[PDB]
């Protein structure tokens, strides 16, 4: 099971429904027994471009800087930058973590995107040996809960801005599930603006009651690792055999793997029955 | 046609490939009669995140700041930041964006992302009422210049990380678009750490030679606005007609648009034939 949680909020207002959405989390969580460590991107007024600057020490090749090699290194021999250090000492301990953040330009904030390039830094966050449901993290759960603007039927299959589980796509298997996270049903709050003052108000009822067994709850469905040639040779690219299987199938795996096929129905909103 | 361009880099060294390219289209573009600016993020030191700081003065609300409605205030009343508003101008004459760098997370550089945030304010970039084709930028083309540390196969449909065309869809759509631009064809160039010396040049060649007619190229397909019912009412879904009419497509329109069907093949990579 699990019993620390880390929150890791992206807004700067604290009357935002993004804070309220984080301290009714905290407290719910707190309540079901849980360790909730938090970090508020902006209240920690976090540093969100990743640069020499994160290598506290020597680099290995001065004149021909390459961050990742320099970043993984390092890691590995402990120089890197304190702040850098400490977010990832908070990730070795959560079991859950919850990314609590205004949908922003059909992504994640400036300031989350940066934590990301800067925290999950190679052989901590991922080792192209252990990829995906392999990853460092696969004993952890993540979840995205959202709030947008625009309304759900803006970003229903034929709403104009098109499906959302496209979107949820590049931050749910790029970055999570790359590093081996369980992730879960995406917590989506749309036209959080356009929310009468008693609905709000069951919004953090509800995202609290849910909190209760989320650990319990069914993960997302990602295509196995499993169905590739993990090796350089055969160029990462799903087996002959998966291939030839999967030929006679209606749907595709995912939304990323939709194959040329249908995508399955909100592969990254919902977990499967 | 277009005289002026406008190149957008997000790297911090000028050792990077990225730096090669963006010189690379400096000196094309250039010598083929184009004015070239710049915006180099990271050598401007550019802050990428939003703050009620970026509106020089006051507030109309500052016990409960909501950033979209104070921003819009601000450019409309001439109160953004000047570095915002200096990238705006930059953005007003601007023929032709090249956005230069490295993927990242499956996504733009968190510098990247900041820069969309702070610039992209409504009234100058979305409309709303002029989303998208109907955008104030309608009148422009932009085109990313991508390199990826992940060969081209692992993003292929059977690709472990999955179809490409998924990962640009929020940015080419979802930002650009969004804000009216016509989108050129991705320079896609994959695995730029595993390419040998002579290579490297070439794409530095093939770079140049196709920034030589990029103002003739055919943009990407996006499902034109004048399919949908762009009103809260309708809540933007796309119109019955239009529904029935597509029942009977063996493809959906894009690949937001999927529409539950297969995706026409790279979509956000190729423009029709
Ligand atoms: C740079 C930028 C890019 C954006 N890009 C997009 C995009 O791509 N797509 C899109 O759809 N939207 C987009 N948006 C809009 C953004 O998603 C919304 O403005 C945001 O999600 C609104 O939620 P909030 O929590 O930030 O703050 P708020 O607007 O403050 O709203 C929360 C609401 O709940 C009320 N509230 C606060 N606390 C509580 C509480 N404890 N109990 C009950 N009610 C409470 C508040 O009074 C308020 O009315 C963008 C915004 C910005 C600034
Ligand atoms: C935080 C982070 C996240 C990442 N996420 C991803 C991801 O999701 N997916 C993915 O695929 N990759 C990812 N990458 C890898 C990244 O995309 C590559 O490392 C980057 O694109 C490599 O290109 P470069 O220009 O930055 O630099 P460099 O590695 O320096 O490579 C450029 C190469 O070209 C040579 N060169 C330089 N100038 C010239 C010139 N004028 N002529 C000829 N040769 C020249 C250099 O010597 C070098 O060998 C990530 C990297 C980081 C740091
Ligand atoms: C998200 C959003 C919605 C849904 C609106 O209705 C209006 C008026 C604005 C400005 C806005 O930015
Ligand atoms: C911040 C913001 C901007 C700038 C817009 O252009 C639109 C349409 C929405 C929803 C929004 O919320």
């Amino acid at each position: 099971v699990g019993r620390r949680a880390l929150i890791v909020l992206a807004h700067s207002e604290r009357t935002s429904f993004n804070y309220a959405m984080k301290e009714a989390a905290a407290a719910a969580l707190k309540k079901k027994g849980w360790e909730v460590v938090e970090s508020d991107l902006y209240a920690m007024n976090f540093n969100p471009i990743i640069s020499r600057k994160d290598i506290t020490g020597k680099l290995k090749d001065p004149a021909n800087f390459q961050y990742p090699a320099e970043s993984v290194l390092a890691y590995k021999e402990g120089h890197l930058s304190p702040d850098i250090v400490a977010e990832q000492k908070k990730l070795e301990a959560a079991d859950l973590v919850i990314f609590q953040f205004p949908l922003q330009w059909f992504g994640v904030p400036a300031i989350l995107k940066g934590w990301f390039e800067r925290v999950f830094i190679g052989e901590f966050a991922y080792t192209y040996a252990a990829m995906y449901d392999k990853g460092p993290f696969r004993s952890k759960k993540a979840v995205l809960s959202i709030t947008t603007g625009g309304s759900g039927s803006m970003y229903s299959l034929q709403g104009i801005h098109g499906d959302m589980n496209v979107i949820l796509w590049p931050i749910q298997s790029g970055i999570l599930h790359f590093c081996g996270f369980q992730v879960l049903e995406p917590q989506l709050t749309y036209s959080i603006g356009h929310t009468p003052a008693d609905a709000r108000i069951q919004i953090l009822e509800g995202w609290k009651k849910r909190l209760e067994n989320i650990w319990d709850e069914t993960p997302l469905y990602f295509a196995p690792s499993s169905l590739f040639d993990l090796n350089f040779q055969a160029g990462f690219l799903m087996k002959k055999e998966v291939q030839d299987e999967e030929k006679n199938k209606k749907f595709g795996l995912s939304v990323g793997h939709h194959l040329g096929k249908s995508i399955p129905t909100d592969n990254q909103i919902k977990a499967r029955k």
